[PDB]
């Protein structure tokens, strides 16, 4: 009747609970104290924050409810343009690039992007077995170097070479700055005054920066004419079948750079998350180890072996549960509706969907939900509608989910083959907040079983 709405600050109104270092984190406090809606207000608009899957499974009603772009995508648009993730579902280019982009990321097309995919885990491999005794790895910035490196060379057939360097290159200093202005522009009490005009500087540089490396990047593979089996290819040469369209070169640049992004920290976050659970957690990296070994027979994995990885799958969606790297996304009323039968709602108004928090709704995982158990993933059958979204809902769903799972798999798999793992700290998790989330400072020891590649 009367919607829970957090502490308020005069005419701020809830704009200073963000101004936080762990503004989701702080989001799920309030969902753990208010329950599973709230209203939100900051000056000038209003969202709900959802947080049971009584609520959303209704939200993912596509008759009803079509994607919004949060404050934070309306921002990121501003170097991402109308790719996929921050285009509206009106916008022609969405469906457009949805159509073309498709067939490039399923699961055919990840039995192609193996081989490129193989060779970047196996750098990663190579790196821990050549780590000297005493020494440790830091979990967080060894999953970055392989999922960048993974998605630039599936993505546009290009070698970052992070396992060659600690400096990042320069198109990561420019997206990780403009993506940090957005974090910053986000919890900005007073914006529009002039002492953020550096800042506007600067993330207006970055954006140049980005589009300047990518443009060349695109116009450097139409002067040379080569073919190569990655998505820069499939987007110069696709077609979509209902406009008869292809992309033209300014959206294939924001297509790239949203790739960039998502291949970036929000997939090496899975990563991060999986290890970290599994050396808490040690009967399940037994059962974990004991599949790769069991599995992956051969120095280099296949990609049918990949497939084969059945737990390590069940282990990545646990600790897609627990923390998953994307852990909102926004929707509106397509027409006035209500909601549980309880909270009317006008044409035109927001939801935000609290993803870690539809993640710990006891009444769909009981009372043990914040234990790590993949076997809660034995069967997709039993999940009830709508319960586990780490990728989004409907047609607005994750296009790189295949992608994201096949890399993680594999590298996990190997990780787990190769190496037994001490957690020699004892590390109490703490998660930085970005745009996305890692556990920062997790760092292991692995001894090698010396198996060779
Ligand atoms: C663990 C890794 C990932 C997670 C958890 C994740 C999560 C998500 C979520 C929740 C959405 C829906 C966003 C919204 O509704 O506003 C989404 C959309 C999207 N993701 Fe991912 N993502 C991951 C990896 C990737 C990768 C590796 C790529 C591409 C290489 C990618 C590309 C996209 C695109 C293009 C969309 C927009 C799709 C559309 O609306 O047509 N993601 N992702
Ligand atoms: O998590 C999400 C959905 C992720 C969509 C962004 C692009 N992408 C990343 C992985 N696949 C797609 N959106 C957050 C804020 C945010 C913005 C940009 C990047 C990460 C997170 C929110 O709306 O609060």
């Amino acid at each position: 009747k009367e919607m829970p709405q957090p502490k308020t600050f005069g005419e701020l109104k809830n704009l200073p609970l963000l101004n936080t270092d762990k503004p989701v984190q702080a989001l799920m406090k309030i969902a753990d104290e208010l329950g599973e809606i709230f209203k939100f207000e900051a000056p000038g608009r209003v969202t709900r924050y959802l947080s049971s899957q009584r609520l959303i499974k209704e939200a993912c009603d596509e008759s009803r409810f079509d994607k919004n772009l949060s404050q934070a995508l309306k921002f990121v648009r501003d170097f991402t343009g109308d790719g996929l993730a921050t285009s509206w579902t009106h916008e022609k280019n969405w469906k457009k690039a949805h159509n073309i982009l498709l067939p490039s990321f399923s699961q055919q097309a990840m039995k192609g992007y193996h081989a490129m995919m193989v060779d970047i885990a196996v750098q990663l491999v190579q790196k821990w077995e050549r780590l000297n005794a005493d020494e440790h790895i830091e979990v967080p910035e060894d999953m970055t170097r392989l999922t960048l490196d993974t998605i630039g060379l599936c993505g546009f057939n290009y070698r970052f070479n992070s396992f060659y360097r600690d400096q990042p290159h320069p198109f990561i200093t420019s997206m990780v700055r403009a993506l940090d202005e957005v974090m910053n522009k986000l919890q900005r009490a007073n914006p529009d005054d002039p002492a953020y005009d550096e800042n506007k500087r600067q993330f207006q540089e970055d954006i140049k920066v980005m589009n300047d490396l990518v443009d060349k990047i695109i116009a450097d593979r139409k002067a040379s004419g080569e073919q190569s089996d990655d998505l820069l290819t499939h987007m110069l040469n696709g077609k979509d079948p209902e406009t008869g369209e292809p992309l033209d070169d300014e959206n294939i640049r924001y297509q790239i750079i949203t790739f960039l992004i998502a291949g970036h920290e929000i997939t090496s976050g899975l990563l991060s998350f999986a290890l970290y659970f599994l050396v808490k957690n040690p009967h399940v990296l037994q059962k974990a180890a004991e599949e790769a070994a069991r599995v992956l027979v051969d120095p280099v994995p296949s990609y049918k072996q990949v497939k084969q990885l059945k737990y390590v799958g069940m282990v990545l969606n646990e600790a897609l549960r627990l923390w998953p790297t994307a852990p909102a996304f926004s929707l509106y009323a397509k027409e006035d509706t209500v909601l549980g039968g309880e909270y009317p709602l006008e044409k035109g108004d927001e939801l935000m969907v609290l993803i870690p928090q539809l993640h710990r709704d006891k009444t769909i995982w009981g009372d043990d939900v914040e234990e790590f158990r993949p076997e809660r993933f034995e069967n997709p059958s039993a999940i009830p509608q709508h319960a586990f979204k780490p990728f989004g809902n409907g047609q607005r769903a994750c296009i790189g989910q295949q992608f994201a799972l096949h890399e993680a798999t594999l590298v996990l798999g190997m990780m787990l083959k190769h190496f037994d793992f001490e957690d020699h700290t004892n590390y109490e998790l703490d998660i930085k907040e970005t745009l996305t989330l890692k556990p920062e400072g997790f760092v292991v020891k692995a001894k090698s079983k010396k198996i060779p590649l």
